[PDB]
């Protein structure tokens, strides 16, 4: 649903995520996963609420093993927040929506500093 | 107190642990890791009985770094029987890491339970 949710995929991930200016928030999902379906409405409400501050996208892990592998995603849903090109936060599972909402807000405020205060 | 983990033994020390595991991925040359060390060590001391606390040098252990897609240091992760549930990257105000840890101590297991393994 747009919401402007991007469908990311292996072959252009590096352009769309790692070379992004803006923060990126990603849901790793599987079409088969009941927990992903449970989270989906809230991912879409928060994507709309915060669209001006971040990019939001989903990547199907049934079909995109390379990016799952790259980030060590072992289950679905997995939410990940990217700053400049780099992961800053992750949470796995069906979680209360407010936990997702708050971690997005927190990373929007802190995420750039987290990345500045890490070494590659 | 904290356990040094290594590639060769990771499957036993981390993935086969019955207790949850909190891992700090570090480099000896990283000032952000250095700044976070005492706090990570204090948290290991407060919650020793709920979880195993450990750390792994990524310069010397490239395989687990690749496996979990670690791209900067420090990266903190929480594991439940070898499944990653949460991560945060960077030097951060340390109580943010305490609260994530406390939260995962009580919620990490149900998070993994409410998720679908990537091969399935």
């Amino acid at each position: 649903n747009g919401s402007s949710i991007i469908e990311f995929e292996d072959m252009t991930w590096s352009q769309q995520v790692e070379d992004s200016k803006k923060p990126v928030v990603v849901m790793f999902y599987s079409p088969a996963c009941p927990y992903c379906k449970a989270m989906e409405p809230y991912f879409e409400e928060y994507a709309k609420e915060y669209g001006s501050s971040a990019v939001f996208g989903r990547i199907n892990i049934a079909t995109n093993p390379w990016t799952a592998e790259k980030y060590g995603v072992q289950g679905t849903p997995t939410f990940k927040f990217f700053c400049h090109g780099r992961p800053v936060w992750e949470q796995v599972g069906q979680i209360y929506p407010s936990i997702l909402k708050n971690a997005v807000r927190d990373m929007l405020q802190h995420g750039e500093e987290c990345i500045r205060k890490s070494t590659p």
